[PDB]
């Protein structure tokens, strides 16, 4: 059917030519609640609005401060490897967090102490890589499908440092001087970036791994997240990696959250930093409080990414039949929240019914144990 | 059926989940021309991507520097008036272009010497009101739908300037010495803005025309864009409002766009400002060429806002079966641009050849005559 | 006696060690209207609470951007000399503008073509000097104090280009050579700046007048502002200077506005730009209205610094028993302002009802001429 | 011999490595005036320091914001083209000023309207083309040495809009629609920028000349400064190209200044904005007075860039036995100085004496007629 | 003889006025590698290219983000002092790290706990006082020149905080109640600063040394880096200062390097910051490869300021006949690097070969050990 921006007596059907498949998408930002009031940011974009990157062995499309302004801090690409397809060698200034949704992949860093870690990554599965440090991606049989997350919204995916990019712009004299070789035996050199290149596949994870004289690495690069024992609730599960844990991911905090039909990630905000939001599957409504009676709500499914500025007020609703599955992001070396819920449940139970004008049948079903997922009764 | 990220023997099938409907719309995004290289900009953006303000009598949606962060000059507002309805006696620092899609109204406005206008405006006219100067709309009998753009990105449409919120907040006493009168004279004032209010429709032009000791306004504000002889070339037509034929529209240059099925609005730039652009109806792909071997290619539809930066190329080609209907907006006293197809004509022949290792038989087809719009052969 | 913030049943007595004097002469600060709502900055600034320079021959203090940071555009410096007295030849990037409170002044000025003017300025006279043209004051046998404001927030009193500043920099050498003097001839020049130094009183102002090859300069540089005729109401007279009467006026628009007790500056705003004010004697109160239910009140006396930004709406009403005389100061070309009176008055008279909520007995009480300053009833 | 910065009994030896050829160039910073004072910014920088892009036809290198920061509105390129090479077809945002210092060279122009402007170029000769209009550059059988300027300080030369890689990313479908031609017919387009190429010189003016449907110009993009009357003074001539008689050249304002062994361009500033400089030939040093009792001196010589802020004192010595030849431009639509000399001349004789405690042998040297340039006695 | 910007067919001679010394200086910028690329900031700029403060008792002259824009977050001065001179007792916001190049000095230094630190430093020394602690600068018989580097590129070295200048600034009336002293036993006071001053040679170091009642400091604020076992390679040495050795060093640091005739720091880059660069004695180019393609090459010889942004790639390669000795210096907790040769020694070979398509004779090179310093075979 036909949606009309209709709430009650307020509003009026739409008169111009109007894109009907998006106003289908955002049924609450067609007909916002009652309740949503004032100026907010945009805090919502989607993959597919755009240019995707086309290369022989996959793609890579990137959501910035650029494409969503109000994320300065965290930017992001959704990048796919075919089978065996690298993705080259190269560093940059940003820590880079990944996520590994589809597939499964190789990859590799060196640290500034000459110490590598090579190591597969499946479905479930983290990496962090720090600042500068050098790495590389190769999807195995399955190809491979991820998200990555960089801790700076001005990050430009064009604009990484690649290894044969270095080399096509140096001095082949250089290069020769400093690996002790003529010019002649790097005659053949590439004369671009490569960036995403097919390859054959790899063999087993063992037979790759470098032995050196400088030691292992004292903190592994990647973490199995789905493997961890999830805080489960009514509705839903949280599972939470940061720094704590997690330990080389000292500027990324990172919670995968599932909640099924009927549920809701619960009133809460974060006291540390901004969330940044990944919709891997479902359909959800986010209402973001903004204080001063601002308040904005919109609408999210598979492939957008949203945004929480630092410590406004949220809630994740499921409004679809499937689960609703999402990544909260933070710049922090810690996760953080505080519960609505449990925050009046811990406080003199007649000095919250002296704020919210009821008695003790509300304060009553308050708990004091935080539950991030909750269920409709 | 269902697109894929795949051109020749470059990308590869999405395998995450994902928007289709997206996908669907913004088929040169999710496989661009190969001709596309570099980071640009985001340069497009949904009104249906935006909360829409529901109120009795009608409806207001914006896109500004918040949404679309590349255009900091110029902002827009999407709104709808119920027959009869009410948009509240305002002012605001930026300048108003609009431009009537659907239906009529009402506008008024008087001046800073005391002199009134008030006129009726219809589908395909314009209003201009400059920075400051206070003004009112009624929709008449079919009520009205109608783009808004303001000469500042930044602009905030909850935040403009409403006469009874005015009221509201200046002391009752104060309001009384104005005026000459008592407090109990005034104690009917609203509490609050109305800001878009239902009211019954207005009687006829002549009988709300206002007399005043201070004279005609020496330029109107409204202008009737359609009544004009637009350019026509082969595919299309271009109608020009600017503070050339259109007096008091100083810094808003405005041209509406008809380009039928199988044509487009051929290869130029803008020698001025950035462009801002909206798409009324139809379907249409634009390269934008940023310099430096960066171009990327953008898919708008109805409801779409698109934006070029100052100077750069671009063209805007229908790729649907319905004509293609475009605004294209300035920060500016003047429209002007730069035909490629112009440029060339206008030079020695042997110079273009040496220039595109083309020979007689393309310089042959250059015309020195302008053509904004130009129809496939 | 001893105010206390109290509105009725809103406040209570302040309890910590206080400033009475400072809250006796802030009535609606320490006490607001109940209609103000909101953040809204600083809008005022004593003089009184500035360091002065002191040196033989007068004194100058001044308000600029770091006092007052809401006015970044126009800044202002309160300068005193005492008879005979000169404030250094001097230039600087900013226009200035100037009106004289007390006692009268030799000015001199030489453009870019070498053409100079020289004039005495008495009380209510203004000069105007454009961008870097040098120039000088001298007082008179009474002394001169006189209020300046220049075009730039940033500016620094201490930081102007001074005569003998430039020459104590640069070398005697250049110096000799400039000029086609000895190095010896130059010796006695001083070491540093004078900036306000003690001098014997001028003669005649018709012996100082200098001839030259260059020509008379074609507009004056002085203007006679309380020599004209004042626009009159009920409760005071308002005299405007700007660039259409006051020729070289370009970058400053001015207003001397005189309120009797019991009335008011109307309710107003400016369509074109921020105001800056200064109070020259009396007592008022303004609430600046700033949208979006913003709203609030300030206190100003003798010595005060006002600001209203660009549109914003207010009135200035005087709450003593003298005469309030205040300058509005814009940095524009012209002087523009929007009566709340005349503009409603303007308007067919059931659209105004349709707005307010009020009768016939309220449409029927406005006036379509402007009437600036209106007297209580 | 070994310059030390050594001045009577202030400074010391250098011992540590050092650059003795930039000390030697550079003596009125090695060993500064006496007179000089303070922290003042970098007010110079060399074309020999910057790298020097090379192509087949000749090369470019330019001194931008990048370069030398306190030039924020003003950049600059160094362009050299061998006989017959052409500056490939291009446009930018930024307004280009040029002085042609050897050769000459064909240019066109094509202006908004479709019309055309063709014209040879010599030694003194200029050109200026607005905003956002395409041109190009064709040296002669001399080849062209010529300095270029921009109006934005962060201009990059790598970064302007060149005709071919324009056409080579935009779709070949797009290309063959815009022209009405098949894809195969400009299949030999070339795949990326030209810039600057080699090329066969072109036959006579007459030949070249294109006539349109559209007009004349209405004004030339070319200016003979050389064939101009100078300011004839003691010391050396000045020629000004300003908006007043180089019509076109509404953003920039220019004077070429001839300074002869043993003179100076004398003590002035400009009222109007900053000047940048270009050093022609010869050597020179100059004093900056950034007011408040700071003053630095600079060194230049051929090849350098100088920079003046706004309303800075300075005067421009010849400190070698060779002519001093230099540019002096500002970023407006006109030329305007101020004399220290004429400005002190044109007023009452003993308010001087008061103000330099000097007597009327020095008063009687002062001139009413501004002479830009003095010689020494 | 006379060096021309031609590198086989690109380019062509200079045909205007030049400077010769320059070009000679810079043969890598007047002909750039063919490999160099696209807009980079300039990354040079010579000590002898400053305006130099002259004192009795020795000079400083300063490099800052005015003569270096790249360089917003390291700043530096070059001083002088001759034998017995003192560099007042002064403190400021900027930490403070010391190379001494020449010659010795006795520094002294009081912690906010009231502990004092005095000791002597000799070639190869340095010295790190951290922000706002005071401190003073002595040289000793042989007089003293250095290298400071300030942690903040907006540094002022004329707007240091100087012991007199506090107290010719200060109330005498205030001064003598700090002390409990009469006014007139600080009549004699400094009037104004004195910055630099000559002085008699001090004796002794151990005569010196002040006993207090709050303890020895925790920690030393001068570090013997020559004395130090410095990191050994084919081609030179590093010898490295941080805050993991040099303990109080918490905002910079710093490494010598030392490449011999024919040797090369190797293709490196640093993972944690920027690198600011100062050459002592010898002559380099370095290649700044920037991504995207961005490369460009610098000359540098003694007295030259260098610079390499955040994780860009680089080399520094002597290209004269004596030892090139620079300083690295970050502003960070500690010194990171990563080699490439390391990085693709550490990583499997047929991996490598897939990247560079070249075969086992070049992974074979390659070294698992890092070598900072490379010899030419
Ligand atoms: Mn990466
Ligand atoms: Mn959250
Ligand atoms: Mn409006
Ligand atoms: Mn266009
Ligand atoms: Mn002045
Ligand atoms: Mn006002
Ligand atoms: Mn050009
Ligand atoms: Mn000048
Ligand atoms: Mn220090
Ligand atoms: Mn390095």
């Amino acid at each position: 059917d036909i949606p009309q921006p209709i709430r009650g007596d307020k509003g009026a059907t739409v008169k111009i030519p109007r894109n009907i498949e998006r106003d289908r998408q955002n049924p609450d930002m067609l007909v916002p609640p009652e309740t949503d009031h004032g100026t907010v940011s945009n805090m919502k974009f989607s993959f597919s609005d755009t240019h995707n990157r086309l290369e022989k062995g996959g793609y890579a499309r990137e959501v910035t401060v650029r494409e969503l302004p109000i994320s300065e801090n965290l930017a992001s690409v959704n990048m796919r490897l075919k089978p065996g397809a690298i993705r080259e060698l190269h560093w940059h200034k940003e820590a880079e967090w990944a996520y590994m949704i589809y597939g499964s992949a190789r990859v590799t860093i060196v640290d500034e102490k000459g110490r590598s870690f090579i190591d597969d990554v499946g479905e479930g599965d983290l990496w962090y890589f720090p600042s500068g440090l050098p790495h590389s991606i190769q999807a195995l049989e399955e190809g491979a499908e991820f998200l990555l997350v960089f801790d700076d919204g001005s990050f430009a995916e064009n604009s990484t440092f690649q290894l044969t990019d270095w080399l096509a712009h140096t001095p082949k004299e250089v290069i020769a001087a400093n690996f002790g070789v003529t010019k002649e035996e790097i005659s053949n050199l590439p004369g671009k970036e490569k960036y995403i290149f097919e390859n054959q596949l790899p063999g087993s994870l063992k037979d790759d791994i470098v032995e050196g004289p400088n030691g292992e690495v004292p903190y592994p690069f990647t973490y199995r997240l789905l493997e961890q024992e999830p805080i489960e609730s009514e509705g839903g599960k949280v599972y939470i990696a940061d720094s704590t844990n997690f330990k080389v991911s000292k500027t990324i905090a990172s919670a995968l959250v599932t909640v099924e039909p009927g549920a809701m990630r619960e009133l809460h905000w974060h006291p540390n930093t901004h969330e940044w939001q990944y919709y891997i599957s479902g359909k959800a409504r986010m209402t973001v409080f903004a204080s001063d009676g601002h308040a904005r709500t919109f609408n999210y499914q598979a492939g957008d990414v949203g945004y929480v500025p630092f410590a406004m007020g949220h809630y994740v609703e499921n409004i679809g039949d499937e689960p609703l599955v999402f990544l909260e992001i933070f710049k922090d070396d810690h996760y953080a929240d505080v519960s609505l819920n449990q925050w009046l449940a811990m406080l003199p139970e007649t000095f919250v019914q002296a704020h919210l004008d009821l008695g003790k049948d509300f304060t009553d079903v308050l708990s004091k144990e935080k539950h991030p997922v909750v269920k409709k009764k």
